[PDB]
């Protein structure tokens, strides 16, 4: 049945941090010159710490025709607006200023081949940010952001076909004040709006489309009858729909999925990476257990006996290098683990270690050969953080934790 507590529910102390690095995201922004987009992204780099107000300024100006920023989960790359250059956010800047939003649906405008440069971009769920609401024109107005709001979302559905419901989400800001970027606006500067930063909503989003178009994987969290088998996980990557065969890793079987349920308990048609689901699945599963893997049957979730990772001793050991024994958790694994060749130790600034140690202690590091005794599945930490990311047990309370950095075989 069920699986008590994931690798990470077994983690703490911010060591953590260091070990397990920020999630990389690329964001590109569109929009006019005039809308701010510029002045956003100059925004979001000084109220986050990436450049001083001088540099900030800078910006501005030069503005007048690989650039990074961090929240608490995410660091986000910024592309150039017109893989490595896939965007997985797609922010459509627009100006609520009385005169100049309107003008860019008129003749003139240039609001239609927007949407349509982030439909080009892959953008299938755009964050559109209203922009200038501290304004003379717009004094954080409710009526004008509802305007702007409802007229969007027509349009972007007609030149588009973004369905706002799903597909958008609307968010208001002044990028001159920094006023609900990283933090929310203040409720007397808004009463109205109770939603979150931009910032905030970035680094809580779910829906990033290099991920949304990776190869599907979810990982077995429990399994249980309801009426027909019944698996349940948090998709790490990829997309189903209902219909859909997938495969179960490591071994090599094929199943249908035949309905799939949110955390309540309603029936949906589809679901994307960061979704908990439950779903119904045909066919022999009787092999099946938790730990395994949901995968896409064309490129399948990896799996092996033998892979190097980065590690961190926690407390009792002082045991023997090339044949320590135990529990490894990678995800909702849980396997058994020994090392193989021991190569590296690091400290401080994680250098490497020109000689590899004889054995392990507290406060320890590594990077070495790793093996088990049946194959489990794996990605790198940096390919996929929650299939790359583990916790170790010594027959009872913690010991390492540690992240995946090569798959061999």
């Amino acid at each position: 049945t069920e699986d008590a507590t994931d690798l990470q529910n077994e983690v703490d102390q911010e060591l953590l941090k260091d070990m397990y690095g920020k999630e990389h995201v690329n964001i590109v922004f569109i929009g006019h010159v005039d809308a701010g987009k510029s002045t956003l992204g100059g925004n979001i780099l000084f109220l986050t710490g990436m450049v001083d107000k001088r540099t900030m300024e800078k910006i501005e100006r030069e503005a007048k025709e690989r650039a990074y920023f961090e929240t608490e989960h995410r660091r986000f790359s910024l592309l150039d607006a017109p893989g490595a250059s896939q965007a997985d956010i797609g922010v459509l800047v627009i100006s609520a200023r009385r005169g100049e939003f309107e003008a860019g649906f008129e003749r003139g405008g240039q609001t239609r081949e927007h949407a349509v440069l982030a439909r080009t971009q892959g953008i299938n769920h755009l964050v559109v940010v209203i922009n200038k609401m501290d304004e003379p024109s717009v004094q954080w107005s409710e009526e004008r952001y509802k305007e702007c709001v409802d007229k969007l979302s027509m349009f972007l559905r007609r030149v588009a076909g973004y369905n706002s419901k799903t597909d958008v989400k609307y968010m208001p800001v002044s990028a001159y004040t920094g006023q609900n970027v990283k933090d929310r606006v203040d409720s007397s500067v808004c009463p109205w709006y109770q939603g979150p930063s931009l910032l905030e909503y970035l680094d809580s989003m779910t829906h990033l489309e290099r991920k949304v178009n990776a190869p599907f994987i979810m990982p077995i969290a429990s399994k249980y009858k309801d009426l027909g088998t019944i698996l349940e996980g948090k998709i790490e990557a990829g997309s189903i729909k209902k219909n859909s065969n997938v495969l179960v890793m490591p071994i090599n079987q094929t199943l249908e999925v035949t309905a799939i349920y949110d955390e309540a308990d309603e029936e949906i048609s589809s679901s994307i990476c960061g979704d908990q689901v439950r779903l119904r699945v045909r066919g022999d599963d009787s092999d099946v257990q938790t730990g395994y893997v949901l995968t896409s049957t064309k490129n399948p979730v990896h799996a092996t006996t033998r892979f190097i990772a980065q590690i961190a001793i926690l407390e009792l050991p002082s045991i023997l290098t090339t044949g320590y024994s135990c529990v490894m958790h990678i995800h909702t694994a849980v396997e058994e683990v020994s090392f193989a060749k021991l190569l590296h130790k690091l400290d401080k600034t994680n250098r490497k270690s020109k000689k590899p140690p004889m054995f392990a202690t507290k406060g320890m590091k590594i990077i070495a050969e790793l093996e088990t005794q049946t194959p489990v599945c794996m990605e790198r930490f940096e390919d996929y953080q929650y299939m790359g990311r583990f916790t170790l047990r010594d027959q009872g309370t913690t010991v390492a934790v540690g992240k995946v950095v090569k798959i061999l075989d």
